[PDB]
């Protein structure tokens, strides 16, 4: 054992608000990914008990997934749509720093990621 608690998705603390490009976040770009036949292994936070990976939360501090970031979009928890863009790159991060390249895993984040780029190209500019 043992798992961290997992990234908070609410937080009456936080500021917040709902603009456009959140929108696009969750309609366009998050869709789009979580769709794909390599989302899988980035839909809920890293189990490190289960995938037996002791040292993975010794490693990775600022831990995101797009479970989180789903109900972080849902929950109307970002106040802009740089945060969450930030976490879409904490996630593909922490693949790369705990991973090796030519594992599995790298290579579906990097498909992810290189669709994440595609999608957030085209941003729309906020209204
Ligand atoms: C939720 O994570 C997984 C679920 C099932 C399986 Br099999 C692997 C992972 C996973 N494994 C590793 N080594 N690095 C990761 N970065 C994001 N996912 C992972």
């Amino acid at each position: 054992s043992m798992n961290p608690p997992p990234p908070e998705t609410s937080n009456p603390n936080k500021p917040k608000r709902q603009t456009n490009q959140l929108q696009y976040l969750l309609r366009v770009v998050l869709k789009t990914l979580w769709k794909h036949q390599f989302a899988w292994p980035f839909q809920q936070p890293v189990d490190a008990v289960k995938l037996n990976l002791p040292d993975y939360y010794k490693i990775i501090k600022t831990p995101m997934d797009m479970g989180t970031i789903k109900k972080r979009l849902e929950n109307n928890y970002y106040w802009n749509a740089q945060e969450c863009i930030q976490d879409f790159n904490t996630m593909f991060t922490n693949c790369y720093i705990y991973n090796k390249p030519g594992d599995d895993i790298v290579l579906m984040a990097e498909a992810l990621e290189k669709l994440f780029l595609q999608k957030i190209n085209e941003l729309p500019t906020e209204e």
